[PDB]
C-alpha cells in the first residue's frame, strides 16, 4: 500500500489548496510519477480513508470501468466525517443529498441517462443557438453597461449559464435567486432541517414545473425529462425532480469556470485574442483548452465493487477512491507543457468530461454555450486585459473564479 506524502494528504484535500492551485499542481507533477494509485490517510481521521488516482491514465481507466469502480454505494464528492453524517441526517441514511444520475449506477443509471442522451446530441442541441445567442449578448449588454471596466464574473460568467440553463428547463426568470440558491448554497462549495426543507421544497417545485411540461410539451429538456416513461411507468416525483435539479447544479458553476477561464486567457494574451477576432474558426479550440486548463469538475468519488487492481496497484471490495481530474488533466503523459494554455490541443482529448458510462451529458451544451458567448464578446470588444488579480474559488469538488476584475474597449 502506497502512501501519499503527508504534506500533500493534507493539500489535495484542502479547498485553500484549489484557489491557490500552482503549488498543487506541483505536488501532483511529483506523486503521479513516484505512485498515481496512493493511499490518503488522514493523522485525525477527519474523512475516511480513500485512493488518489493522480495520473490521466490512471483516472481514464477507472472511469471507463464502470462495472468495479461504482457511484453509489458511498458519497460521489470528497467530503470529511461530520459532511457525511450532516447528508445522512438530512436524507435519512443516503450519503446523497439528492439521488439523481451522478449518484446512480446500473442498471437503474443508463435507463434515466438514456432519456435525455438524443436531446444533448450536437444535432439537436444546434437549434438553440439563438436562444443562447440572444442570453450572450444579454449578458455581453451588462458588461458594456458597466463603463470599461468591471468583474467579468460577476457581470458574465457568473450568471450566463445559469440563465442559459434556466431556458432549457422552463425556469421562469422570477426564480432565478431560487435556482442560485440551489446551485450556489444547497451544492457548491439543526442546519438539517432547514437543508431537508429545502429540499423538499425543491422538489415540490420542480413537479409542479414538469406537470407544465406535461400539458404544454416544447422543444426543451425540461419536457423530455417529464414526459420520460421508464419501465412502462411515468418517474417518480424524487428522479423527476432530481433530473432538474442535476441539470441545474451540473450546468451552472461548471461552465462558468470555463466560460471564466477561457476569458482569462484571452485577456492575457491579445495576439491571441486578435487572431480569434479575425477568425471565429479558431473558436473550438480555444473553448476545448479553457476546460482543459481550468478543470472546473476537480474530483469525482467511486467506490469499488469488488477486489481489483488499478495501474498494478490492488484495490479492495469497498475501498473509496478519488478521481481526480486536476491531477489528470495536467498529466506530462498526455499533454507537452500541460501548463501552458494552448488552444492547438486536440479535441475530445481531456478528462474534464470524466469518460465511461457517466461522461457528462451536457459536453456538446457546455462547449455551445462557450463558443457562442465568446463569439459575443469578440463581436462587441476590440480590447480586453487584466485590471487586476484572478482570483480562483476555494473549494474541493467545482472550482472557478470568485473575482475576474478586467478593463475593455468597445467596439
Ligand atoms: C465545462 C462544463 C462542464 C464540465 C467540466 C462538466 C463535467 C462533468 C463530469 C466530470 C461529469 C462526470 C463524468 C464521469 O463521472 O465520468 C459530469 C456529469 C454530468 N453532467 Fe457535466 N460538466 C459540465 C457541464 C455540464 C452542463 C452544461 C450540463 C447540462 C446542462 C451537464 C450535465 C451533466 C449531467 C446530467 C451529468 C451526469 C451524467 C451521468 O451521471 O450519467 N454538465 N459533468
Amino acid at each position: 500500500i502506497p502512501m501519499v506524502p503527508a504534506e500533500v494528504g493534507r493539500a489535495v484535500i484542502d479547498p485553500k489548496s484549489y484557489g491557490t492551485w500552482e503549488p498543487l499542481l506541483d505536488r501532483f507533477d511529483a506523486l503521479r510519477a513516484e505512485a498515481p494509485v496512493a493511499k490518503v490517510v488522514a493523522p485525525d481521521d477527519e474523512h475516511e480513508p480513500f485512493w488518489l488516482v493522480s495520473s490521466f491514465d490512471g483516472v481514464m481507466k477507472a472511469s471507463k470501468d464502470n462495472a468495479t469502480f461504482l457511484n453509489n454505494p458511498k458519497s460521489t464528492v470528497f467530503t470529511l466525517r461530520v459532511g457525511e453524517m450532516m447528508a445522512k441526517a438530512i436524507t435519512g441514511g443516503s450519503p446523497h443529498l439528492v439521488e439523481s444520475l451522478v449518484q446512480m449506477d446500473a442498471p437503474k443509471h443508463p435507463k434515466l441517462r438514456r432519456l435525455t442522451q438524443d436531446w444533448f446530441m450536437p444535432k439537436n442541441l444546434a437549434r438553440l443557438d439563438g436562444e443562447i445567442r440572444k442570453i450572450a449578448n444579454e449578458a455581453i449588454d451588462r458588461m458594456l453597461g458597466a463603463g470599461e471596466e468591471g468583474d467579468f464574473m460577476a457581470l458574465v460568467a457568473a450568471p450566463y449559464p445559469l440563465h442559459v440553463v434556466m431556458q432549457i428547463l422552463g425556469v421562469p426568470p422570477e426564480d432565478e435567486p431560487k435556482m442560485l440558491f440551489l446551485t450556489q448554497q444547497m451544492f457548491g462549495g439543526q442546519i438539517s432541517q432547514i437543508v431537508a426543507g429545502a429540499v423538499a421544497e425543491f422538489e415540490r417545485y420542480f413537479a409542479g414545473l414538469a406537470a407544465e411540461r406535461r400539458r404544454n410539451p416544447t422543444d426543451d429538456v425540461a419536457t423530455v425529462i417529464a414526459n420520460a416513461v421508464v419501465d412502462g411507468e411515468p418517474m417518480s416525483d424524487r428522479d423527476t425532480a432530481g433530473y432538474y435539479i442535476i441539470t441545474a447544479s451540473a450546468g451552472h458553476d461548471t461552465t462558468s469556470a470555463s466560460s471564466a477561464g477561457a476569458a482569462l486567457a484571452l485577456a492575457r494574451d491579445p495576439d491571441l485574442f486578435a487572431r480569434v477576432k479575425a477568425d471565429r474558426n479558431l473558436l473550438p479550440g480555444i473553448v476545448e483548452e479553457a476546460i482543459r486548463w481550468t478543470t472546473p469538475v476537480q474530483h469525482f468519488m467511486r467506490t469499488a465493487a469488488t477486489d481489483t487492481e488499478l495501474c498494478g496497484q490492488k484495490i479492495a471490495a469497498g475501498d473509496w477512491l478519488m478521481l481526480n481530474y486536476v491531477a489528470a488533466n495536467h498529466d506530462p503523459a498526455q499533454f507537452p507543457e500541460p501548463r501552458k494554455f494552448d488552444p492547438t490541443r486536440p479535441a475530445n482529448r481531456h478528462l474534464a468530461f470524466g469518460a465511461g458510462s457517466h461522461q457528462c451529458l451536457g459536453l456538446h451544451l457546455a462547449r455551445l454555450e462557450m463558443r457562442v458567448l465568446l463569439d459575443v464578446l469578440l463581436d462587441r470588444v476590440d480590447s480586453l486585459e487584466l485590471a487586476g488579480e484572478p482570483k480562483r474559488v476555494n473549494s474541493t469538488f467545482v472550482g472557478g473564479f470568485k473575482s475576474l476584475p478586467m478593463r475593455w474597449k468597445a467596439a
